[PDB]
């Protein structure tokens, strides 16, 4: 069928032009493409470089050549929050967007530097970051803001675009992928704005990383090979069975999510992607200008209020036409990112002290990091701390399930397995100073003020 | 001498007698057979108070769920199974105080809490 | 003239929406035509108010269940079946007076009668 | 587990032409009970030779002397020892003895219960 | 293995004139053919020869043939599990007659009707026999022919030492067991009852459970079986959707044998229980040739499948564990000259096992005529399916909850669970389902019409 066609202009009424055409090169790849195990062996004994095998911090001359860039899209809808996931609070007054700065200030302060401090924000995101911004005036901190590419909703079933004119409302838009870096940095000019000021390297995370710190030794690491692309892994725990990981895949190193599900084995293929990725600024400007970029299309099909494709990128996909791309095995401290209220309640718990604007583990943590299962009931913020106002006493713990109406009092303690069920429509009040050891708890109690 | 696991087999509660009765293991020559494609280590299995007699492990469980893809399994309370259920990663299921849950023949439990009071009677 | 039955096949009810997309029915030349392995008549299918709108029907129902075999299906209160639920004989579906019942995925019912609450979520 | 246990015996006692002692170790519990069942191995080439582990008094908390009074004092008050009462029963029943007659020099000791501790000709 | 020995060596309890001798002679043979798997080539359906169709069959006997019958009815089962002492053929069915009065009622009609005299055999065991020679007293004074004999008394065998359980001959009665239905062979033999029927010029029995109403004397095929002089026929109905469970007729090789779901493999089953292509399951009404059975048994060409049954039996102790092994009256079909079947209307398979059953034949859909049920001839179906739960397991509790036997003329299906009790005058039509919620009460108002409805919960009726 080919069907040529295309909003050739949607208004056309600066540049926009070219974020159109990067557009419809995902397009013509989506027609084309709708998985081998040809040589998809596991990754060398080079290519994953043990964290614990490398030396030497780097200078202040190198520190004075690296830019923080972190992704800034994304919203906090999924935890029940309107405005950018970054604004969320985390623990002790601090916000993720708050602890990445405190991070920048301490570095700063520790080596009289001025580290440039990047935010890659969306239509979603900009002018909210840009009013909250102005708190960390004052602070010696240099603050960049860019806008990612605004693409349109494809219609399922004409395969047109969702948008008619350029001011279509918000709903028939969308910010492709974190793989948008790439166009975006240059696109806005931000690339060479960080090239001006002696920037060779940029260290990327996501916003919801609280573990992601920039560090010397694999700063060092990089630039001392000359290496264009690092990656940093971890280890897959049960926790982690899905999320891309690394493959040797001829000597050209890829990595891969998706027959062709033995992978799946805890032994064998061992290492998953952290989203901590180090490049040179340098290697993006080239791979940009000779469109070497071409990379594995993502086609996600949703419901606007209407049936829609959105076609966005992975930055993992790229890591191919990068001058030594190798992956670095770092520590879970690096990886510690909150997608759930769930993962809020690990982060503010005893298991970790803030000092610099950064989580540090209880050095007597004997495992693991605990596996924390709340329900639907706890998936909004707001919810989560009506119902768990004082974080439960967790070091000691393996495994918390709880599902329907619960709240725990203050200095509840939780070791081994712990299951808590209401009964449907029913209230759970787990008295203050309960210790639930390696137990179901299910029925109904409620607690009264006498 | 450190040996592999197939060596540490025992059977002290019903729990252990769901594993040792599975599709995990064939029998030869009077030995237990581990299933070569059993991806991960041995699946970890929890039944409350009302599987502790062997009379009430089979009034319950009379043909033994397919367990090949468990992690975890907890029940508690009066559960009963069809034929032919299949538990993959972490179930839990939990029947209320005083109620019966019969799950359906050819349930298929990934990943999930179960909950609730369900009966199904001979039409 | 007295013709066959498969000449009225009418569509009034989310009830015979359920019956005309099934594996009963295969489309040929803009007719639908019955799986010619099907023994007895069109079985009889009876959905309560929870599913009179077709957006209601499509959210409880998003994957048909297979009814080859079916004789007769009620469905009362709010049920919801998973993907790739089979049915056969008479099957009763009675969801107690405000409850939910969640039917798992590749449940077989068969000349049952199925009563009370039942909730299945995510871990 | 006793048929498991017998039926591994006679596969190595088949595949190497041998006859190797199978030994069990009862208390006043078991003894008896396993008298009776033994029996049913009665044909198969099967060496099975029985000991009773040694019958000790329970020590009342208070007083600090023996539960029984009598040496046909009922069976509430005595106790079998620990596993580790092996050495003295080996001993003091003869069976040490009887073994080494035999030009046995090698014992594999092992829990009924353990599916998996099987004759290991590496080890 | 061999291992018998000691069995055949402690057979000699021998612990009087009158011997068994005989009786353990038929079980070591039993025992013998048990230590052999201690499989079927699944090769297919009947052929259009082994199974006539009732509405094919030619006249009525002619008296001639008919003062050559004897009637047979198995009486050796207890009326416990509907919790009831004794017999089950003297349990009420309805309006004051036992299985027994209308068995009797129907020998003295017949005797009256072709002035005849059909004698009329109870197969007892040491569990219903005495109970029953009492009882039979009160049919003294009308006609009727009344002959008892007692079946075999085998010992249970311990599972550990496959030796007898019992130590003496009068050991109690819990290490001895009657063996099945298919001991009718020895035990009309042993007794001498096989003579004294030949003595009389009987030549033919038909066969039957006291429980099965309507097993009646049939004239066309007692006709139909000399006029072919077949030494064997078996009655089946049809497999309606109850039935599944229970043998069915197969042709494998040339003859007929039938096969029981507990000697087919693991697998196939499933393909058996199809009600297309076998289509037919065994009633237990079998015609035999006297004669055919005196040879059979004396040129010891018995040999039929055992069945293998454990149990636990209790002294001042706990539990021993034990075998039985009993033989089906249907296995034997193999030796008999011409074996075919005959399939008959349901009318003559009404058996009753539970209340359910009991509920089904009180009912307004049956009147009682000359000692026969007979159905309303306005019934539009078939016979309507009835599952009563647990709460009417004993007829004392089925007559607490349901005193007043509802109207079910128009119904097709009945299912009741819980605690349910019905008033005076209930209708019941179409498909009917009542279902109590766990530990409740349902009271169903007196008057109640309940047409093609579930019914669900709880409601007391309480007298102000
Ligand atoms: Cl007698
Ligand atoms: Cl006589």
């Amino acid at each position: 069928s080919v069907a040529a066609s295309q909003m050739r202009n949607a208004l056309n009424a600066k540049r926009f032009e070219a974020e159109m055409d990067n557009f419809f090169a995902l397009f013509r790849r989506f027609l084309n493409d709708k998985v081998n195990w040809d040589r998809i062996n596991p990754p060398a004994p080079n290519q994953v470089v043990d964290y614990n095998d490398l030396g030497a911090e780097a200078s202040v001359e190198f520190l004075n050549k690296l830019a923080v860039v972190k992704l800034n899209g994304g919203l906090g809808t999924s935890m029940g929050c309107v405005g950018p996931k970054s604004v969320i609070e985390v623990r002790e007054g601090m916000s993720f967007l708050d602890l990445s700065v405190r991070q920048i200030e301490h570095l700063n302060r520790t080596y009289n530097v001025n580290v440039p401090f990047v935010l890659m924000n969306s239509f979603n995101t900009d002018q909210d970051t840009q009013s909250i911004i102005k708190k960390y005036q004052g602070h010696n901190v240099d603050i960049i803001t860019f806008n990612q590419s605004r693409y349109p909703r494809i219609i399922k079933d004409s395969l047109l675009p969702a948008p008619k004119s350029f001011d279509a409302p918000l709903q028939d838009w969308y910010p492709p992928g974190h793989g948008d870096v790439f166009e975006s940095l240059y696109n806005s000019g931000t690339l060479d704005k960080l090239l001006e000021r002696g920037v060779e390297y940029i260290f990327l995370s996501n916003a919801d990383n609280l573990g992601a710190v920039v560090d010397l030794r694999i700063l060092q690491h990089m630039a001392d090979t000359g290496a264009e692309y690092i990656m940093e892994l971890t280890d897959k725990t049960k926790a982690d069975v899905k999320g891309g990981t690394i493959i040797d895949y001829e000597g050209k190193a890829r990595l891969l999510e998706i027959q062709v599900n033995e992978f799946k084995s805890i032994k064998k293929f061992k290492y998953f992607n952290t989203n901590n990725i180090w490049m040179s600024l340098r290697a993006i400007k080239r791979v940009v200008e000779e469109n070497e970029l071409e990379m594995e299309i993502i086609a996600n099909e949703k419901s606007i209020p209407q049936a829609i494709y959105q076609l966005e990128t992975a930055v993992g996909a790229a890591i191919r036409h990068f001058k030594n791309a190798h992956g670095v095995n770092v520590p879970r401290r690096r990886f510690l990112p909150v997608k759930t209220c769930s993962d809020l309640l690990l982060v503010k718990s005893d298991l970790y002290r803030l000092e610099h604007g950064q989580l540090v583990m209880d050095p007597n943590r004997f495992g693991g990091v605990p596996v924390i299962k709340l329900g639907s009931d706890f998936k909004k913020v707001s919810d989560f701390q009506k119902r768990i106002p004082s974080i439960p006493r967790i070091v000691e713990l393996d495994h918390l399930t709880i599902t329907g109406a619960v709240n725990l009092g203050r200095n509840v303690t939780l070791k081994g397995t712990v299951i808590i069920v209401a009964t449907e429509g029913s209230t759970i009040d787990i008295p203050p100073g309960s210790v639930l050891e390696n137990c179901v708890v299910q029925g109904s109690l409620r607690i009264l003020e006498h």
